């Protein structure tokens, strides 16, 4: 293709990427303020510490979709789904990392056919944080399934710090 | 009924919290914009608010738990995009001012149903909406009285916001 | 015997000894990736680092090879068993240590037999540490016969880091 | 689809931990034998690329496990023992030409299969290989031309790898 | 084909890389001489900072074309072009870092089908550099662009020194 | 072309197919021993009752061949793939029926093309039950997919029967 | 012989076994197909009865394979001649019954030798069934030659049922 088709489909997969990253975003967000409510702390930190990666990944896309001249998407893919348990909370986010995990290869694909080398190793390097989370979510679910109230009961009032506040503007 | 004045506060509250997420998402395209025109300063700045409505958010969903409510997903309104300089700051600049007349709104349900601590909430966070309104007026009146000479001056300024933010990986 | 025979019944030993640590190498390593998998880290870790305690037995027991003129053995004695489940795995690798025990203290005799202090003194040293093995896997095996996932629930998600990254070329 | 894609990646990720097996043992065979010679930065740097082999070997082992594998236990190969110094380096020059060979064609496998955690994990390490196989390019043309006063450089020299690695006991 | 013609055909790309990093070189180098003329200091430093990454990548490609077997090629390619004026210096040195990330992807996929991992690498990595090259040249572009004299003037007198002066011999 | 002729091209396909039905019965009968062996009754139920169903596609395809005057193939088309895991199973049997299903509608067409009603309608009536089992499939696979062993845990134990004894001789 | 060696003999001559009933399911039903064409129902309905007789043969022994952790064959056992006339149908398939007979005799006996007595008496139960299969094909077989056409005319247009459909998937 000429040049601009092969920018055009690339910020086309990078803005169904960043729809992505925009609903992954909200959802564990939600599911941190369940958490937090319930007072499992060291999940409720983890859960914000990933939605936290999610944004600088959000961020990481849009970034590259103006440096290719198009207009980073404000809309998040599909529904937020509330209320969940605790073991539904990491039920659905494994699942979750791992329908990203595919999307994005099939992404970095079409990158690769666009002959577009900067934004497929973008998606190379997210791809890597997304396995984390995988492996992350995919592991406390196991826990959850397999001993019940002795490893929440482990969890139950530990601290939920994730650090020192966010810089911000005031 | 405690369970009628309940509700009525978490309403107002996920009112407000959908407003931080409009407000998140239409400050972080501006920044995405300054940032690619190479504004540096500008771009940090309103990223910087960006995250403080990110708190806002936050810190709104949470009293909804304490309430027994659930924080709403939805952003309200449409953010706008492709917008030049001085209509970034016009636009911010109003949005901030509804946004301080709205919350004080809220802030009258929360006194009218006796509930002191969501109302210093609002209070909080209203006089964190007063610096972002003054800083967008601020700049918009650089833009307006000195135009080119102020871009010039923002023109290849550091963007950065400081250290990448905690994250699980 | 003479010389060169005293020191090829050393060597005998020594070799059967090294195929030994061989196999528990490969044996605790793939117990090691299970334990891993199955996130519990305090586990995890202590296995992997059994495995470097024989990691080490092998190279000594290579070292007194050469250093009595003989060539050490690159063969496991016996075959790896793959799968077990974490009762299964430290229920056999405590009588895996023990028979260990058993075998080298009957080399030791031939050390003894064949007048050679300083390989004896090896096989003492190491003997030693194998008891330091045994005592650890009896110890977590009568926790999980008696205490079953009460107990395993509080190893779920511990660290299961061994220390810094392994001195290697690269 | 993805199961048969999952079964066609674990089966090159075995082949390739069956192959470090067989490095792990024939590199540290000939360091036995470079420190009973005397040779101690000969023997040392054996040793330490023997431990590469191992990490790479558990990289592969905890990869496979991801996949829902079992890690192989044997190696891929016989090991050559009594190797004289020129044949050593000449072998081992030759076996980190042959992997990277292999490897890189396992990489290919995992791009099409869509792996692209597989294939990274292949490229990191094949960077690895690549150094191995310059360092012994470099001893193996040091030994063939430049003689006893290169050996003699090496005679006694510090056999050490830092101090002895964590362990249980 | 064979093992040689492998080799061949990824020092053939590695050489026209290598020759366009040396054009580079001396076409950035001959800017700076004009910015420092002119008393630019922070757009003259810069110029150079980024010759000196062409620099690194002309000794990479060259590094790799030794362990290829190959002799890395001492010509430029292409005329350096002198005596241009400041919007012709930032229009035509992102142009040419546009076409230089078009060439390295295409050199990219000779590597690959040349089955050679190491290079690719090289190349990617080197790909990334280049685009944060054309970035801040289309950066500089774009302030001349839009405000001219007013955005000079604040560059005009500004430092520009490049650090402590280079390790050398002497 | 004339009538023998037509006859013949109608014959070849249906071989064709005839062949692609023992493929069929042997490949899904290997899975249902293996299923069988897992003790996953349902599971293994219904893999042997869609082997019956391909043994009455073969069974029509002989006796239409039959009545063309041809001689019915008896070698099965490609290769039985065994050892295959649950997950495995169902994707490529998915995989299989829709490439059958592909491949009776172009024999379809050539029924058409030479004429033969009564064959055309033989292969309607068998791909419509192809469709089935390719639902079917897809179905088991999606489960699987999305609720792993807690889908399992239901079939593990269920009954295997496929009815009352089949007729035989005996 | 040790255990495994055991189970690895029987479970070498339960697949040729295996073979040899695949080999007649096929070889009868290609009968059974001709003799329906011929519309000799009686004969082609025992036809296909005696060949489900061999399809649940073929089908108990893949069972004990799996039970002694083998893996049932999915290749038949020798060639199968098709075309064949009604005198030659009867007398391949009685010399083919003899046969399997004393084949599967000497299986059983090395069911015996490998102390194998689940498989010994599965062998003697097929045994006994093979016997009713060749007993059947005798008599017909000197019907046709005996009688000849006097006997098939009783045969003509009989009923070729083997009663319901059997049940399948769809
Ligand atoms: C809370 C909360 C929300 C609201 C979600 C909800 O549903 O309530 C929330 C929402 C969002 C959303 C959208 C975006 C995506 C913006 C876009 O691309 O349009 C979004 C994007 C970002 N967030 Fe965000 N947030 N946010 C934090 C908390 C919240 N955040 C905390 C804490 C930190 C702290 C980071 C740190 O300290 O390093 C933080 C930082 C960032 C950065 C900064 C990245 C960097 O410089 O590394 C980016 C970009
Ligand atoms: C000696 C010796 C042998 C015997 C081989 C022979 O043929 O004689 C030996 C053999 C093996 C074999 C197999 C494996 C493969 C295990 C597997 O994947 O199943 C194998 C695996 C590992 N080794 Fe190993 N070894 N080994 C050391 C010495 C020896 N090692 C020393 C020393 C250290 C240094 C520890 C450190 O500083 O990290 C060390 C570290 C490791 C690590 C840890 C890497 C890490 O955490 O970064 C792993 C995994
Ligand atoms: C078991 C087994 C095998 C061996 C496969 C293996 O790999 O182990 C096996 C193999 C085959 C093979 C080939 C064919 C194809 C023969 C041909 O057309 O040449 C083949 C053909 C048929 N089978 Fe078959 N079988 N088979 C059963 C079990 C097995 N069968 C059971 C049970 C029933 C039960 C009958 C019922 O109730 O419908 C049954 C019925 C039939 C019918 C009868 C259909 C009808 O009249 O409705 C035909 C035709
Ligand atoms: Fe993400
Ligand atoms: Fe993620
Ligand atoms: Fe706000
Ligand atoms: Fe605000
Ligand atoms: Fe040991
Ligand atoms: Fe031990
Ligand atoms: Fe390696
Ligand atoms: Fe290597
Ligand atoms: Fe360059
Ligand atoms: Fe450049
Ligand atoms: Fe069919
Ligand atoms: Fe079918
Ligand atoms: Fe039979
Ligand atoms: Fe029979």
């Amino acid at each position: 293709g000429n040049r601009e088709d092969r920018k055009a489909k690339v910020i086309e997969v990078l803005n169904k990427a960043r729809a992505m990253e925009l609903h992954a975003i909200h959802q564990y967000m939600n599911q941190h303020y369940s958490l937090d409510d319930m007072d499992y702390g060291e999940l409720a930190a983890n859960m914000k510490l990933i939605a936290i990666d999610e944004m600088r990944h959000a961020e990481n896309f849009a970034e590259r979709i103006k440096e290719l001249g198009g207009e980073p998407t404000t809309q998040k893919e599909g529904k937020v789904v509330t209320g969940q348990a605790v073991p539904v909370i990491y039920e659905s986010d494994a699942d979750q990392e791992d329908a990203t995990i595919e999307a994005y290869s099939q992404f970095l694909k079409v990158c690769k056919e666009q002959g577009d080398i900067v934004t497929a190793r973008l998606f190379e390097r997210i791809i890597e944080e997304e396995q984390a989370h995988l492996t992350y979510y995919e592991n406390i679910g196991s826990h959850i399934k397999n001993l019940g109230d002795t490893y929440l009961a482990k969890i139950a009032g530990t601290p939920s710090s994730t650090g020192t506040a966010s810089k911000g503007f005031v």
